[PDB]
């Protein structure tokens, strides 16, 4: 049934708000960046909350997860936005903010927005229908744990695993599936790639004049401040 439940919920439309004019280069569009992020924030907190099985599991664990793992979230959804609105043309951030191999060029990223857009072209490719998304999506929710496990970690794997029997559901053969989770885990390598530049961009602040809200700030202190080493296990799918 979930699905149902998922368009309902999927998020909305968020804006990222840049005074765009003059001159931006790396001190611009990573700043209007991040702060797009911190907004968006808000809104997977809003759609996490009323997940199947996951809205079950006490505030702790729900927190956790959605810190592990808000990277995912957000650049997974770039793609399909990217993806629904440009055909994956571009990178679709923002309504008020979309990246052409310029902007790309400039914004001092530009081989991480070409990973990024690597994946709305798997998308295309696959021709991604909305079921399929969602599902995975949730799965990203649930892709990244504490290495020693969680409280309700017993609860958390029959759910992952239910999710798992549901977007196989939504399959319906294997060789989607396989692509689809495959697509998955080969984010977790894409992932750990933007959340190192975010950390040293993130270190290096005033420096580099890159700022970061006040939301997104608390929640990098927490992440990477000893997880850049390996405390954050990824549950791929394949070997
Ligand atoms: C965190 C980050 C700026 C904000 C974006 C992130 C990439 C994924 C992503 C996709 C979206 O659809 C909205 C903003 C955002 C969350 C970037 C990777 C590096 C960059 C920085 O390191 C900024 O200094």
């Amino acid at each position: 049934s979930p699905v149902m439940v998922l368009e309902n919920i999927e998020p909305e439309i968020v804006y990222a708000g840049y005074d765009s004019s003059k001159p931006d280069t790396a001190e611009n569009l990573l700043s209007t960046l991040n702060r797009l992020a911190g907004k968006q924030m808000i809104q997977v907190v809003k759609w996490a909350k009323v997940l199947p099985g996951f809205k079950n599991l006490p505030l702790e664990d729900q927190i956790t997860l959605i810190q592990y793992s808000w990277m995912c979230l957000l650049s997974f959804a770039l793609s399909w936005r990217s993806y629904k609105h440009t055909n994956s043309q571009f990178l679709y951030f923002a309504p008020d903010l979309v990246f052409n191999e310029e902007k790309m060029h400039q914004s001092a990223m530009y081989e991480l927005c070409q990973g990024m857009h690597q994946i709305s072209l798997q998308f295309v490719r696959l021709q991604l229908t909305f079921e399929e998304y969602t599902i995975m999506k949730v799965l990203l929710l649930l892709s990244t744990i504490p290495k020693d496990g969680l409280k309700s970690q017993a609860a958390f794997e029959e759910m992952r695993t239910n999710y798992i029997k549901e977007l196989r559901k939504m399959v319906t053969s294997w060789q989607r599936f396989y692509q689809l989770t495959k697509l998955l885990d080969s984010m977790h390598d894409l992932v750990s790639d933007l959340l190192e530049f975010c950390f040293y961009t993130f270190r290096e602040s005033h420096a580099l004049k890159v700022e970061f809200p006040a939301m997104l700030v608390e929640i990098i202190s927490d992440q990477l401040p000893k997880v850049e080493s390996g405390n954050a296990k990824p549950l791929y799918f394949h070997r």
